[PDB]
DNA sequence: AAGTAAGCAGTCCGCG
DNA sequence: GCGGACTGCTTAC
């Protein structure tokens, strides 16, 4: 097979470097490796290495790496560009793998671990590790065995061993449910004391070495807990054998009340699952403890114990080591659900880069660039520092707050990164600048042609149109992977309404899921033999589909995001290839596109309704346009439809035969007018929305900039068994809103767009009736708490104390004294109420952890003072005071005459 | 750990 | 009490 890396380092004036060899096994070697740089030298010199701009360059070998970054300190002393890759281990990947690597996932050690720690006293700071570790649970894939490390003897007591039996049982027989699909993957180690339990952990850590090293909260806790502890037993030497090389950097970014660091261990890949979650998920939760995200992602319940985390080892360790095997479980159950490990790994063996540089969409750039040159004998720009500086974006459109009933939505297939494609924007490309007019003399074509020589975007910049520049050709690889997966996405959602369908006339049988392909449409078999199936068998079926849909959108909307962040990376400083004439000319060509498509279909709507100076188009964001179908469904008359469907069918034909044509023709035009290399605006349909036919619903409605519903039934080809809500900015959306508020005003709206005004008061009466005994946490508003410290004057609000920082200041001042009460963690999100006046707390508010119950101490107190009144105006009829006022409404009966 | 536009909550304070 | 300047947070692209 072909080679491919796991992990690469520098250590001084070698490469140390893991790797999987032809044969399949896993090697080490260090290497002293000899880096090049670049210099420009005369015309009249022979070479085969130019700059990106065509700039002749003569190589420098240096005997080793310090020569090379010595000679870039210098080259910078005398005022002259160093060129070439100065990270020289992305170098050495480049020369060491110059192919498309093929990697085998089943040769790479993805390790998934978790610790616990006994604390008396409070959180145990990773960076004193003055506790000891009690428990380790170590998931090695390659064995696929869950290693089990467990403390007997502690000076926080003595206890018996785990047993695997009491473990497999159900909880109602007093087992701990450790699911039956595992039990026979655990390797239980007891140990009598905690110098053998790290000795012997080490020792496996030499035999089994993580490649890529993973877990919950891993890089922030359990990796410097680990670290430090050994250190504090040991000695330094012997906690370096974390790392295979025995070198480590500590980092520390740190508070000012605590002390915390990173601690990078040389020659493992940190992927810690809840950055890999934060980065790839595209959620913003309320909480992200494991319980909470395991409980979102795989609708499994909370692991439950009496009593706090602190005593729960001597009062029931059976439980205590069932819960730390299940929690690295949990966490590759989420992975197999998600699969952000096998993005990490396409995206990093794609760059050809250190793995967990993936979080770097920077790097990410800079390496595909790097190589992308690398293979023309191009030499790349030296790096420069700029200052940061604002530069404009994309164009929104004021929408008339209003109510709509029939509505179509438009955008642009990969927006930007069809731009930078289309107008051929890349750091070499640039030909030149012309005189710019004001934009809406482009959005109107009446400005004079920008040239006829060049590909043009209306901020003034001119590009060779003669071949692609390397973003262009790059971001266009990019892009069809993306394509590809999002194909896949599109055919397992198709898939999943099929069977949404279906389960209306389960079959009384015994049988068997289908064996299928949920990333392709079902042929007439499939759907035949579906019509045919029972219950057990369609919901199963529905379940693989949905996990098809989500491996899918993994795979399509990060791969998305990556190219977007090249349009991004531009605007930043710290990118090799920052230039703000390029940022500009993207986002300005955007807005023009946005506003010439805009004029466009209203002249083609105006024609074919024989109107003018009519506004079809009633809102657009970006590279998006929402145009009013009432007109068009009228043309023909509601009483000639037989059924919702029959109109959406009607709207789609209209959209894909009709409308699609006459935006293209547009786009067509403009590409012309700023004489583009290629035509890549593509605004394929992506909603079609309306009321239920024959009801009183709204079908939609605009509050403002960036917030609406819509009662879809056609989301970009999928025709849903039952219409979908597509709301945007509203509070249904925020994270900051209590959730069970977030589900009340979830159905307001549906109520208002499939039902209508009577249905909304109906509903709104009986929340407002019914509200008070929702629980506490389902009425809490949520906040991220910065800056705690800054508004803390004596444990008083200081000056502009924001309101959800008071609340911590109150939770602070009623625990005070208590080492046992859990602290407000400064940069994580809290819970928040507020209190009614003349309370105990001495304030109006009060906030905790996100994600816990409220301390015991507070809890009754807490419910007693909260302020139910206060909770309802605020986060539910404030705001569904502004969705029916937008939708002209009422959410109360007014009196009429029928009331005598 | 790529970017900008823009909404709402809340503080502080004016507004005769 | 509403709106403007400002901070804080969060979302749509
Ligand atoms: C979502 C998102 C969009 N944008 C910008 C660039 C996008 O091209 C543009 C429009 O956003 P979208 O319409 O959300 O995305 P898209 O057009 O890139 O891809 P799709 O094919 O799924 O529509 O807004 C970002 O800069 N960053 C982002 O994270
Ligand atoms: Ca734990
Ligand atoms: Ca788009
Ligand atoms: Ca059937
Ligand atoms: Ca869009
Ligand atoms: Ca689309």
């Amino acid at each position: 097979m072909k080679e491919f890396y796991l992990t690469v380092e520098q250590i001084g004036d070698s490469i140390f470097e893991r790797y999987i060899d032809s044969n399949g096994r896993e090697r080490t070697r260090e290497v002293e490796y000899k880096p090049s740089l670049f210099a420009h030298c005369p015309e009249s010199q022979a070479t085969k290495y130019f700059d990106i701009y065509g700039k002749p360059c003569t190589r420098k070998l240096f005997a080793n790496m310090r020569d090379a970054s010595q000679w870039i300190k210098r080259m910078e002393d005398i005022g002259l560009e160093a060129l070439g890759m100065d990270d020289f281990k992305l170098a050495y990947l480049s020369d060491t793998y110059n192919y498309e690597i093929k990697y085998d996932h089943t040769k790479i050690r993805v390790a998934n671990f978790d610790i616990e720690v006994t604390s008396p006293d409070g959180f145990p700071e990773p960076s004193q590790a003055k506790h000891p570790i009690d428990a380790i649970t170590h998931y090695d894939s390659i064995d696929d065995r869950f290693y089990v490390f467990d403390l007997l003897n502690s000076p926080y007591g003595n206890v018996e061993e785990w047993s695997i039996e009491i473990a497999a049982k159900l909880q109602e027989q007093g087992g701990d449910e450790v699911p039956s699909e595992i039990i026979d993957k655990i390797i239980y180690m007891p140990f009598d004391n905690e110098k053998e339990l790290l000795m012997e952990y080490l020792n496996f850590w030499q035999q089994k070495t993580p490649v890529i090293l993973t877990g919950w909260n891993v890089e922030s806790f359990a990796i410097p807990y680990v670290y430090n502890r050994i250190k504090n037993i040991f000695g330094e030497s012997t906690a370096k054998r974390l790392s295979p090389h025995r070198k480590t950097r500590v980092k520390v970014i740190e508070n000012m009340y605590g002390s915390r660091e990173i601690i990078t261990l040389f020659g493992i890949s940190v992927l810690d699952y809840i950055d890999l979650y934060k980065k790839f998920s595209f959620t913003n939760q309320p909480s992200y403890s494991l319980d909470y995200i395991s409980e979102f992602e795989l609708n499994v319940g909370k692991l439950k114990y009496d009593g706090p985390i602190s005593k729960l080892r001597e009062s029931n360790h059976q439980r205590y080591i069932s819960y730390n095997i299940i929690a690295v479980y949990r966490v590759l159950q989420i992975d197999a659900k998600r699969q952000f490990i096998n993005l990490s790994l396409d995206m990093g063996y794609y760059a050809k880069i250190q793995i967990q540089s993936v979080f770097s969409p920077i790097k990410t750039w800079d390496a595909i660039i790097f190589n992308s040159l690398k293979e023309q004998n191009k030499v790349i720009p030296q790096g420069r520092s700029h200052p940061v500086q604002p530069y404009p974006g994309a164009f929104v459109k004021e929408p008339i707050p209003n109510r709509y009933k029939y509505v179509m939505s438009f955008d642009l297939t990969s927006a930007y990164p069809s731009i930078i494609r289309q107008v051929n924007i890349s750091p070499e490309t640039i030909a030149g600048t012309f005189k710019v007019a004001p934009l809406h003399d482009y959005i109107n074509a009446v400005a004079e042609r920008p040239s006829d020589v060049y590909s043009c975007s209306p901020n003034g910049m001119m590009y060779y149109k003669d071949r692609d520049g390397v973003v262009p050709t790059e971001i266009t690889k990019v892009f069809n992977q993306r394509k590809e997966h999002k194909g896949y996405m599109l055919a397992a959602q198709r898939n999943g309404e099929i069977i949404k369908e279906a389960l209306h006339n389960p079959n009384l049988s015994v049988d068997e899921p289908l064996d299928v392909d949920y990333r392709f449409d079902f042929s007439d078999e499939i759907k035949e033999k579906i019509k045919k199936l029972s219950a057990k068998s369609l919901n199963e079926m529905l379940f693989r589909a949905q996990r098809t849909e989500v491996a899918g959108m993994t795979a399509q909307i990060n791969r998305k995001a990556l190219i977007n962040g090249l349009a991004g990376a531009l605007g930043n400083v710290w990118f090799r290839y920052y230039d703000l004439r390029n940022a500009t000319a993207i986002t300005t060509f955007g807005q023009m596109a946005l506003q010439w498509i805009e004029r466009k279909v209203n002249e083609y709507l105006n024609e074919v309704c024989g109107t003018e100076g009519e506004a079809f188009v009633l809102y657009g964001d970006t590279d998006s346009i929402y145009v009013s179908a009432d007109k068009i469904i009228d043309k023909v008359g509601e009483s000639k439809f037989r059924d919702t469907n029959h109109w959406v069918d009607f709207l789609d034909k209209f959209a894909r035969e009709r409308m699609e044509p006459a935006i293209d023709r547009g786009f067509r035009e403009m590409c012309e007018y700023m004489n583009n290399k290629q035509h890549l605006m593509f605004m394929d349909r992506e909603a079609i929305a309306g009321p239920p036919l024959g009801s009183k619903g709204i079908g939609g409605f605009w509050t403002g900039k960036k917030r609406y519903a819509l009662n879809v039934w056609d989301m970009e080809g999928t025709r849903y068994a039952e219409p979908k809500l597509k709301i945007m900015g509203l509070e249904t959306q925020k994270s900051s809103t209590p959730k069970a508020v977030q589900k009340a005003l979830k159905e307001c709206i549906r109520r208002m767009l499939q039902e209508g005004e009577e249905s909304l008061q109906e509903y709104f009466k009986e929340f407002e009736k019914e509200f008070r005994q929702l629980n506490y946490i389902s009425i809490a508003s949520v906040s991220s708490a910065n800056n705690i410290a800054k508004y803390d004057v004596g444990g008083f609000p200081g000056p502009k104390c924001p309101f959800h920082i008071r609340g911590i200041l109150t939770y602070n001042r009623a625990i005070k004294g208590n080492i046992d009460a859990p602290q407000v963690v400064e940069g994580e999100k809290v819970y928040v109420l507020p209190l009614r006046e003349g309370n105990p707390f001495g304030d109006k508010c009060i906030a905790w952890p996100s994600g816990t119950e409220i301390t015991d101490l507070i809890k009754d107190d807490v419910l007693h003072w909260m302020d139910y009144t206060v909770l309802l105006e605020k986060t539910f009829i404030k705001p569904l005071e502004g969705f029916t006022s937008a939708a002209k409404l009422d959410y109360e009966k007014k009196a009429s005459l029928f009331d005598m």
